[PDB]
């Protein structure tokens, strides 16, 4: 369930072109679109490297109780245009390729970290 939403906010295997219009796109079909998010990120590929970052082949402590992989990952940060909260939801796509910042429970990830995307 939290595992099950961290992946519907934060996982998209095979994007295709991951652009302005892609944020719009999967942002309202996530539905993070009415109150809109400022702020959110994507993680692609596959699922698997994403759990493991919750075992300790790929994965480290992360300060207080956070969690941060050894790999990178491509991803798709969205970032909120035009002030006003509520749809239609302008964003601006930012890709990237890093390691992520997570929170764990029950081996699964179930949280991001978006301060390392600020």
């Amino acid at each position: 369930s939290r595992y099950t939403h961290f992946l519907t906010l934060h996982y998209d295997a095979k994007p295709q072109g991951r652009d302005d219009r892609y944020c719009e796109s999967i942002m309202r079909r996530r539905g993070l679109t009415s109150p809109c998010k400022d702020i959110n990120t994507f993680i692609h590929g596959n699922k698997r490297s994403i759990k493991a970052i919750c075992e300790n082949k790929n994965g480290n402590p992360h300060r207080e109780n956070l969690r941060i992989s050894k790999s990178s990952f491509q991803v798709t940060t969205c970032k909120l245009h035009g002030g006003s909260p509520w749809p239609p939801c302008q964003y601006r796509a930012t890709a990237g390729f890093r390691n992520v910042v997570v929170a764990c429970e029950n081996g699964l990830p179930v949280h991001l970290d978006q301060s390392i995307f600020r």
